[PDB]
């Protein structure tokens, strides 16, 4: 997973601190 803000996923949610916000946590 990641930090909130950082490379994310909407079908992985690899955001530690939270979900994907389109392509961003």
């Amino acid at each position: 997973c990641k930090g909130k803000g950082a490379k994310c996923s909407r079908l992985m949610y690899d955001c530690c601190t939270g979900s994907c916000r389109s392509g961003k946590c």
